[PDB]
């Protein structure tokens, strides 16, 4: 059985990708080395990929905003042998996956309409703010929908609205990368 790698880096990092660097740690040629690897919240056994021939090799298909775990093991033609110590490493940013949840609207007054939500379920990095888009015509394209820009803050209000009129409504989170998708739309009547 061979030995445990060691030196096990990671030396780079995206938001689905690490890459891995190690030296054998055997005197004796390794035929090839196992790369162990799993999410930091997750219960359960290492994923595995298995025939890596190189001292080099690049982990792809990772969650984004994710701490991970890495460890590296030696195969040669008695066995495989006991892995690495486990290296650490977070991947990088994308955009939120999934909307702002349970969105919901109503006026505080003839003209104030109150918005509020609950953050993405995938944000996949911080989420920097809100946009709500809202119109008095949802037939007209997105980009002709008055856009409210907020913070990281989970309500905000939109003001000098027009009486008597159903006004439709969406919201999406963004991360510093950007925009991720918008809530189904609601629509709010004034009075």
């Amino acid at each position: 059985g061979p030995k445990p790698p060691i030196d096990l880096v990671v030396t780079e990092t995206t938001a689905t990708s690490v890459t891995l660097t190690w030296d054998s740690g055997n005197s004796e040629p390794v035929t090839y080395y196992g790369i162990q690897y799993r999410a930091a919240g997750t219960e359960g056994p290492f994923q595995e990929v298995d025939g890596v021939a190189t001292t080099r090799y690049s982990i792809g298909g990772l969650s984004p905003f994710s701490e991970y775990a890495f460890r590296v093991l030696a195969v040669n033609s008695i066995g495989r042998g006991p892995p690495s110590e486990a290296v650490r490493a977070r991947t990088g940013e994308q955009a939120p996956s999934s909307p702002p949840r349970r969105v919901q609207a109503r006026m505080l007054s003839a003209s104030t309409m109150l918005v509020q939500w609950e953050p993405p379920e995938e944000p996949n990095g911080l989420v920097r703010g809100y946009r709500v888009y809202y119109t008095p015509d949802s037939r007209r394209p997105p980009n002709a929908w008055h856009k409210h820009n907020t913070d990281a803050g989970l309500l905000t209000t939109v003001g000098s609205l027009l009486p008597g009129i159903t006004y439709s409504l969406r919201v999406l989170a963004f991360t510093a990368v950007g925009d991720g998708p918008p809530s189904p739309t609601i629509q709010v009547k004034t009075q």
